Order: C-alpha cells, then sequence, then structure tokens
DNA sequence: GGATGTATATATCTGACACGTGCCTGGAGACTAGGAAGTAATCCCCTTGGCGGTTAAAACGCGGGGGACAGCGCGTACGTGCGTTTAAGCGGTTGCTAGAGCTGTCTACGACCAATTGAGCGGCCTCGGCACCGGGATTCTCCAGGGCGGC
C-alpha cells in the first residue's frame, strides 16, 4: 500500500517529516510554500511507476 | 631664682526640649442619592493558521569615484598677565504708594430645576452633470467602360 496523509497545519507537516526523515522512509511533500514546478515533479515522482 | 607650658575648674553662649495657648481643620457619626458594578442581547472587529497569484520591493554582487580623514603649514585671534579705572556692593535718607491681610456689607451673577422646542443626525427624493444609445450629415475607397497598341 501507498499512502497519503492529509494535515491541516503545515508545522505538523514538518513534524511528521521529521518522523520519517529520522525513522528512514521515502516521503514527499506539498503544501502551500512549494511552488508549482516541484509541486509537478513531486506528483509525477509520487505517481511514477 | 624667674618665667613658660599644661591641666582642672567656672562662667557664659547657644541649639534643643517641653510647656502653654489658640484655632481651625480634620475626624466621628448619621443620612441619602447616584455612580458604578453586574447582567443579558446584538453586532462588528480582531486572532491564528492556512492557500493562491501579482508584482514591485528587497537583496546581492561589482565597478568606480566621491568624500572622509590624516597630515602639514600658517597666520591670526584668543589666552594670559599686569596696571588702571570703575562701578558693584553695602549702608543710609525720605517721603509716598502698592499690596497683603483682615473685617464688613451687599448685590448681581451663576447654579439649579421644570417645560419646551428647535438644531443636529439619519434616510428619501430630486437635480446637475456625466455617460450610453439611436439617427442625420460628410468624406474615402473601389469596380467597370472607353480608347489605344500589338500579332
Amino acid at each position: 500500500h501507498r499512502v497519503l496523509i492529509f494535515s491541516q497545519m503545515v508545522r505538523m507537516l514538518d513534524i511528521l517529516g521529521d518522523y520519517l526523515s529520522i525513522k528512514g522512509i521515502n516521503f514527499q511533500r506539498l503544501d502551500g510554500t512549494v511552488p508549482s514546478a516541484q509541486r509537478r515533479i513531486s506528483i509525477d515522482h509520487f505517481n511514477s511507476p
């Protein structure tokens, strides 16, 4: 399985990103701080076979 | 042997403590009215954490020259000291007037209260001016016919 995780706060997204960084899980991220080019890059990277 | 240095005692000066007195202002006691605390309702602004898109401001780098700063010379203007003058400072005259303080009288002026009403705040209707739409007058580009030339 692959999982999306939705949050109302981007600071809680930072907390989960650090949790997966010390945990060691390949994660990708999207919020309002990420510009549209890196958003397109991340969505295409997650959807690649 | 005479006079000088020094110690203890006595009279006088002076700031401080307590006693006395007035008086007037603060405190005690009582009453009352209203200022403010509390309550409920309504509505609008502010808080925190986000997103999206524009864009002009902020940031960064680099070249260069204008300006800040240091040094040096110089000459003038200010400091310093002394002798002389002068006016400030103190004490003094001599009267009159201004002003603080106190007491007294009175009157016009402002506080206070009730009734009234007319000037301030909000909305509604209308006009002045600006703007949207329809119709008439004026000017520009174009398609076709007539005449001339060539094989």
